[PDB]
């Protein structure tokens, strides 16, 4: 029985991710801003009981980290989910993005991802798997993200430090994932990510990869 | 004589850039935030006569583009070269950035260059280029940006957004280049960058290229 710590599991593919790998057989840890007021999630933890834990969590709060380690205790962490992505500006437009938007933005799908996963990076498993949910958006080289660039440039940063990070190890300690889920059911896509992070475990690799466990260009 | 735009000329690469564009025989407008307090501009500026002309300007208001507009005339634009770029703060720690912080780097670094090329966009000579000063720390394949990883992300993101322009075009109207200075005089930096720009001219291609016009991967 292996620990799996989801931040972002109220809703969307964080709350299929939940329901794969808590069918794998994992005890899993749900973190979500509002858990109460998710009826999956709800629903999702009272089957399975004690196997899904709900904890109060807001990512871009700097206590976050603090909240997950004290309600986990002395336990360590084998798969690690980074899943909180916003899109940005509905319209997308660089001329019309004020500071706020931008701090927010690049705060919520870059910056605060990093925060967090630093802040637990000493209770992860070595040889376990910290992931982030990213895009194929963030991929420079396929270039897909001309009808949504803010969020496209906000992923490539997200990439961008997780490069970074990983390059501060002589080996890494455990795998460095950055997930496109893809668009295709959650259940589907939730499924196919499952495989992609267990088949980076006792690897050590920073990977790029979609649902399929395709690696995807930087 | 082609009409050659400097954004962020007052010092460094952009003066080297405005004097190496010079030499070739170029109509030079240098901008600047503080035109009358940089010693090289002035002198430059004096030298040419009116072949450099100094415009201020910041990047970073909403009125520049009108201000470069009105202050071109009618002329078109053959080579638009954005030289903006901040390192962000020094510490480069996504536990201790703030939103302020965070809002001027990715303003300053990737969105703020892209509103501007985009509102000039429309007076660039078809065929022409749009370079961008980039760095060899936005390559997540080269994975350079470990000590400097918020600096890596914002160029990054500036590559990512250059990327999703060229997206919105069946095919290019003019070239767009990300470049890299290589830190090495600033005159041997910006004679090779101004060669690596003029061999994109007629081309209409997206290149990411260091002072010697060598490609960068991604
Ligand atoms: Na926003
Ligand atoms: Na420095």
């Amino acid at each position: 029985m292996h620990n799996v710590l989801i931040v972002g599991a109220s809703r969307g593919i964080g709350l299929g991710l939940a329901d794969a790998f808590l069918q794998r057989g994992a005890q899993v840890f749900a973190v979500a801003r509002r858990p109460q007021g998710s009826p999956g999630l709800q629903a999702l933890a009272e089957r399975a009981g004690e196997r899904l834990q709900a904890v109060t969590g807001d990512l871009n709060q700097h206590d976050c980290a603090e909240r997950i380690g004290e309600m986990l205790g002395e336990r360590r962490i084998d798969r690690l989910i980074v899943n909180a992505g916003i899109y940005g500006p509905q319209q997308q437009d660089v001329a019309e993005i004020d500071a706020e938007q931008t701090a927010q933005l690049f705060l919520t799908n870059a910056i605060a991802p990093l925060r967090l996963a630093r802040a637990l990076s000493g209770r992860v498993s070595r040889g376990g798997v910290v992931a982030f949910m990213s895009s194929q958006m963030a991929s420079l080289a396929l270039g897909l993200s001309a009808t949504m660039p803010l969020y496209g440039a906000s992923k490539a940063a997200l990439n961008s430090l997780v490069r970074s990070w990983e390059g501060e190890f002589e080996e890494l300690p455990f795998s460095l994932l950055l997930l496109h889920p893809g668009w295709l059911s959650v259940e589907e896509s939730a499924a196919g990510l499952v495989a992609a992070v267990e088949d980076a475990a006792g690897v050590n690799a920073c990977r790029f990869v979609d649902y399929r466990n395709q690696p995807l260009p930087w």
